[PDB]
């Protein structure tokens, strides 16, 4: 078993979980590709071992494991399997399942919160007009007026004969980005393919920063729909900085509300393609990665520029100063807009806590140092200096292939 | 296949080839990723083996030097086969020594500054007999390097490890390292890190001090003698006091460092021969002081003394006062070296010269390992162009490699 330090404090314990790893990442022994962000690709008797696994990972984790309801539900999942090459879970099933893939998440800081889930059950929708009515009511339940709350909407499991429900959009939330003649881009570069396929498919586009996007919904076997998002639903903050009044006049502003709805959820052998999951924000993603990587909107130079710092040598560090402004100014402004937001301060400890109940519960925890430690301020906080060793577990979060290409 | 490797920011895709030359194995395997543990397993203690390593090296350098096939080349490759049948070991050319020397450096995946790889003077002492005269050598090192503050590269190679004799070893893990005492109440006054080297040097008759900033005394060990103490003239010693450009409370913090970080524990392998004492000195990226040595919380530990004086709110993590007092420390390094004239590199003009590093070993190699966990700064990690680079993982020879401490 891997033995792992933490170098703030000395501890060391074993990822004795390592061991049930279900699934092969990208490294070997002669190179490690642990810093790759893709690093995977993208059936009766083999669904039929992750089916019982999963039913043993259930009856576990509610304390009846050997029950005669354990035994029952696996000779059940093994006879629906065998008559008709897939079973339905259960609805705590389904719960239990998305609550274990979001823990099981290594690249997910805020995990401590994995327990608390609302899960929502749209497997029998039927229609994209009802991916739209449960993804509406999915956001507002989310938002909550700006308290936000983690949910996910689970839509129908991949099943052989018909085509997948898929939501085309990386995030329910996402602003248009308008490529430009000269290459530069009106918007979130992030999205210029979204964009591009909205447009292609009927939409009208804006042509601001921070246009929110139509949402492109595909059920089985049907082209994508367009579906405008109505605004009153698209709880958005306004961007100031409590000392730096100029800043406000930037017209920075991003969407309470973090959805990610283009990957698919694993659960004992059953593929959901389309179940949408939303929690809250870390700040450092929208001061650090939104606003200041420079293929997004890139803003620090002009930060930069209007905190009169001088930018023509790096060792001013005025990309650290503007950076760390920006971020003060996403958590002053999320905290005045009333929307929950955490710093990644207390990110990372809650972090370690939930690290910490993990080795309990579990005896380890997968964790993804690069995607854990945040994107400022690494060493400051105590990821950083606590060893982690990443693997894949099932019940899982994976990435899928888009549903264009 | 050969690793698809993708840069998030521009969009541009390599292949690292080179990596299929991977000669050592690393901790990672399909079903879990070590990538971040920091002893990547492992440490250190047939002609077969060794005879092959020195042909493969033989055959990278005289491929550098674009002389394979040819006479020289196996001549030398001759000349090596018979001395490790005559020896069981064999004696490097001075010239296969720092190109060794220097493919090692290049070869470091944790190591940011290799853009200098090619630029190391190499000290030869594998002459060297005695502590004493290791002290010399190693005090001619630091006065070369330091250059009154005009840092250069080198390394200093002793003799190799050889069957049936101790190793030349210098204990301290930097030649330059501040003392660590235990207090009373399990504290620490100074270095944390240096906390063990420090009480071994009181062990062999070092009259400690009692200050933060204290130059330990070196511990030199010579083959199959115990160590020996010796005091670093401390002209020779360049330390930078720490001031704020703006700050003007910050210099009476007394913070300081050393201008030459010179690392003295790691080994040097070269087509099989290995080098447990090969000193080498390049210059400091600023957040390596700032951030690392003075910021965490198990080294220095001042981040919240500094957050105090800049009257920052202590008492909530959302105000960010951690991030302010840590950038002010580090731009109080750079200011403070600078002033001092002494060679320092902030972490944004460290990451670039690095990418750049990367598109000539591109070119030059078909690929580069490089330790993302390492490369990223400590601080503004996505700030600096290396977060968006993906990097391959793995070890290639020449190497500088751990080594269990020699106690
Ligand atoms: C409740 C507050 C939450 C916070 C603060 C949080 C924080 C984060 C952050 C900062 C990341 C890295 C994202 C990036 O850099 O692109 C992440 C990734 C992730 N989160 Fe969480 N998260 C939360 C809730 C959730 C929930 C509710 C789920 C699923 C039920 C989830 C599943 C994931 C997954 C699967 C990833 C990996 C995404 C990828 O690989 O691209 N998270 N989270
Ligand atoms: C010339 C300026 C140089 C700069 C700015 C530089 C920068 C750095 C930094 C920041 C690290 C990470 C160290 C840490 O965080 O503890 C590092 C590691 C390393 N450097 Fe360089 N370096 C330079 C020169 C050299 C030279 C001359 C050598 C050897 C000949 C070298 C070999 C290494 C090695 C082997 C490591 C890995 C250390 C480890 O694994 O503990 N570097 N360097
Ligand atoms: N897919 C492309 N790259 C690409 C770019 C970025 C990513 C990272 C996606 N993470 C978004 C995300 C995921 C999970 C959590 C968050 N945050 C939250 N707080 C949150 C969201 C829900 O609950 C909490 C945010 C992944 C891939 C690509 C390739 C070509 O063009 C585009
Ligand atoms: N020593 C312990 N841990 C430990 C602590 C630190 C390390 C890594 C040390 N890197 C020092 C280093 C190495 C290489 C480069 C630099 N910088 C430079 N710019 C530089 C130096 C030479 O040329 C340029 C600095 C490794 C292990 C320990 C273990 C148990 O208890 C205590
Ligand atoms: C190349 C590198 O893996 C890539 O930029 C990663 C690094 N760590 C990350 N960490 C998080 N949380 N999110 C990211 O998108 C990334 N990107
Ligand atoms: C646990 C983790 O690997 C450890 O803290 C690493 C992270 N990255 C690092 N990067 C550098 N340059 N130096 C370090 O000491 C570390 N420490
Ligand atoms: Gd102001
Ligand atoms: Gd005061
Ligand atoms: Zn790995």
């Amino acid at each position: 078993f891997p033995r792992v330090k933490n170098w703030e404090v000395g501890s060391i314990t074993y990822d004795t979980l390592s061991a049930q790893a279900q699934q092969d990442g990208p490294c070997t022994p002669r190179r490690c590709l642990g810093s790759l962000v893709f690093p995977r690709k993208l059936a009766p008797e083999q669904l039929l071992s992750q089916a019982r696994d999963f039913i043993n990972q259930y009856y576990s984790s509610i304390k009846r494991s050997g029950s005669q309801a354990h035994e029952q539900r696996l000779q059940e999942v093994e006879a629906e399997v065998a008559a008709t090459g897939t079973y339905q879970l259960r609805e705590s099933e389904l719960v239990f399942g998305a609550k274990q893939a979001w823990r099981n998440a290594p690249r997910c800081v805020g995990r401590i919160q994995w327990g608390k889930l609302q899960v929502f059950d749209a497997r029998d929708c039927r229609s994209a007009q009802e991916m739209f009515t449960y993804i509406c009511n999915h956001i507002k339940y989310a938002t909550n007026r700006g308290n936000l709350r983690s949910a996910i909407t689970v839509f129908p499991q991949r099943c052989p004969g018909r085509g997948d429900f898929r939501i085309w959009n990386s995030q329910l939330v996402r602003y248009a980005g308008y490529r430009q003649q000269d290459g530069s881009v009106r918007g979130d570069p992030a999205n210029v393919e979204i964009t591009e396929l909205c447009i292609q498919h009927g939409w009208t586009p804006g042509n601001g920063r921070f246009d929110v996007l139509p949402l492109l919904l595909q059920a089985p076997d049907e082209p994508p729909e367009l579906f405008l998002l109505p605004p009153e639903l698209v709880l958005e903050v306004p961007l100031e900085h409590p000392t730096l009044e100029w800043f406000a006049a930037l017209g920075l502003r991003w969407y309470a509300l973090p959805a990610v709805s283009n990957m698919l959820l694993e659960i004992g052998g059953l593929e959901f393609p389309a179940a949408p999951f939303s929690g809250w924000y870390m700040s450092t993603e929208i001061g650090t990665r939104n606003l200041c990587d420079p293929h997004r909107y890139n803003i620090l130079e002009d930060v930069a520029v209007c905190m009169d710092l001088d930018t023509r040598t790096t060792s001013s560090l005025w990309k650290d100063k503007a950076a760390v402004e920006i971020n003060v100014a996403v958590l002053h402004s999320y905290q005045l807009a009333k929307v929950t937001i955490v710093d990644h301060h207390a990110a990372t400890a809650s972090f370690m806590k939930h690290l910490e109940n993990e080795q309990k519960a579990r005896g380890g925890c997968p964790a993804d140092w690069a995607w854990i430690v945040p994107p400022i301020s690494g060493s400051l906080t105590p990821v950083f200096h606590q060893e982690m060793v990443n693997y894949f577990l099932s019940p899982a979060f994976r990435y899928q292939p888009d549903p264009w290409k």
